[PDB]
């Protein structure tokens, strides 16, 4: 047991840690890697040990987020050995937090007691993890509490959060680090009483339905290359696209949802169009909502480029100044604007709270693709009268790899928390429609030019979650954490 091997052990399990997401779905992979992480910390010196965390998230973000090297494949033109480096800096900024994770565990609790695994380590994770949230603007990716969604503690998300299930995973992957390194058999049956607890939450149906107000939505992927997305010209194909495809609809859907970003080409630029579909629509009744890119004049004769959805048909009529759309908040951090304070056209923040949407009576919280994992964020702009919860990306990067499925799996969290319909739109990702609890009533392959259509039904509850927020769980983790820390 020397320095040396402990370091290449935590970087074959946190690389276990990527199994408990999408598409592997081997939720007891983060057990086991919470497991590896939690044991290799005993009994050594901070900085040494926190040595076994960089190279344990290492191992997980090297696995899970490798998929933002195709990213670069067709923005950006690198020749290749320089987008690798980014990734490694990627993960070992990422591996920073790991690491001051399991060096203010070594000098505040170097002593291997229950104490420290069951009641130090689950609230100093949260804190940890969220700090990982929220430096620069934040990358809460990969998130154990997540491949809880098609497993037992999913009862517990919509009580406290999917924080709080990494706060009991880590709870009982720590009294179960605790009985395979002790060989004491008494946490092991604690960790799962306190795994058990969580289990009989699953049946609790928090929302009820409103098949009244049953609704026929239709969902269009239109599968434009990335190549050739922004182009300039060719958009002429990707409107007859679209049209072509959304016309026989229009008539018997009560919605309809066009992707991110779906119309390439500036608001202003296609009013003719709109002002001839919107009419088109309302003739049928129907309701339509797309994204579409707005460079705004200000107040100072200055535009503000943002990120923007619209809507159009029956129930929402168009105007350039309607109050029925919804701007991205948070940015992407390096995919559109630049946050540091200097360098060595910009896209512009929204409100942070914006009130939901309107379509042929039907109200809808909106985020724009990255929004979507953050629950506090999302929580925020929910609202009680809200009928689904709606999402739209473009996943074009990130293609053929394991990307979209992480952030797919993060998606269905939100309507499990909310017990709200999520209707999820794409260019070519995982596009489907997610139910009150994490289920999928439909979903279709990827790379392919199709038309998703179904039958929805509207929610009408609230859950602990949509009351509270995370705080219970600060206050958990506040409890779990002033009494720890105390004892040093
Ligand atoms: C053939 C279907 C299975 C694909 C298997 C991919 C590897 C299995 C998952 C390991 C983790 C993700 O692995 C990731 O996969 C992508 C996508 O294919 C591959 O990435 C590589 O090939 C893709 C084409 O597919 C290129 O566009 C990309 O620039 C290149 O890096 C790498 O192998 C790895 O970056």
């Amino acid at each position: 047991e020397r320095q040396r091997i402990r370091l290449l052990l935590a970087l074959l399990f946190g690389a276990c840690g990527t199994l408990a997401f999408s598409p592997y779905d081997v939720w007891p992979a983060a057990i086991i890697s919470l497991m590896g992480l939690q044991a290799l910390t005993f009994n050594r010196r901070p900085l040494q040990s926190a040595a076994i965390g960089f190279c344990w998230g290492f191992g997980l973000f090297g696995s899970g987020i490798n998929w933002v090297y195709v990213s670069i494949a067709t923005f950006g033109g690198m020749p290749g050995p320089v987008n690798i480096f980014l990734v490694v800096l990627l993960a070992a900024y990422l591996s920073l937090y790991t690491g001051l994770f399991a060096g203010v565990l070594s000098r505040l609790w170097p002593k291997t007691t229950w104490l420290r695994v069951a009641i130090a380590a689950p609230a100093l994770w949260q804190v940890t993890e969220f700090l990982r949230g929220w430096v620069l603007t934040g990358f809460p990716w990969l998130q154990f509490g997540y491949s809880q969604i098609d497993g037992p503690l999913k009862g517990l998300a919509p009580i406290m959060g999917v924080e709080a299930i990494n706060f009991l995973l880590m709870m009982v992957s720590g009294l179960l680090a605790l009985a395979l390194v002790k060989r004491n058999w008494r946490p092991l049956v604690v960790a799962v009483v306190l795994f058990a607890l969580p289990f009989p939450l699953r049946y609790i149906q928090w929302f009820t339905p409103q098949p009244e107000k049953t609704i026929q939505v239709s969902m269009v992927q239109g599968d434009i290359p990335q190549s050739l997305k922004w182009d300039e010209g060719q958009l002429l194909n990707t409107l007859k696209i679209y049209y072509n495809a959304t016309a026989p609809l229009m008539g018997k859907s009560s919605l309809i949802i066009w992707p991110e970003s779906a119309i390439t080409d500036l608001e202003i630029n296609q009013q003719p169009f709109l002002k001839a579909l919107d009419g088109e629509l309302r003739d049928k009744g129907s309701s339509l909502v797309t994204g579409i890119v707005d460079a705004r004049l200000n107040k100072q004769n200055r535009y503000d480029t943002y990120n923007t959805i619209i809507t159009l048909g029956k129930g929402a009529p168009y105007s350039y100044e309607s109050a029925d759309r919804y701007n991205k908040n948070h940015l992407v951090p390096f995919g559109e604007f630049v946050p540091l304070e200097s360098i060595l056209s910009s896209f512009s923040r929204g409100p942070y709270i914006q009130p939901p949407l309107s379509a042929n009576g039907i109200e809808l919280t909106a985020a724009i693709c990255y929004e979507i994992i953050l629950g506090e964020q999302v929580r925020d702009n929910f609202r009680p009268d809200t009928d689904y919860l709606l999402t739209i990306s473009n996943d074009a990067w990130f293609g053929k790899s394991i990307g979209p499925w992480q952030h797919f799996q993060m998606a269905r969290m939100r309507a499990l928390e909310l017990a709200r319909p999520l209707l999820r739109s794409t260019n070519n990702g995982i596009t489907a429609v997610i139910g009150p609890q994490g289920e999928i009533q439909a979903m279709i392959p990827q790379f392919t030019r199709e038309v998703l259509t179904t039958n929805v039904t509207p929610t009408t509850g609230l859950t602990p979650y949509a009351r509270t927020g995370n705080w219970p769980l600060w206050v958990l983790t506040a409890l779990f954490g002033f009494a720890a820390v105390l004892m040093s």
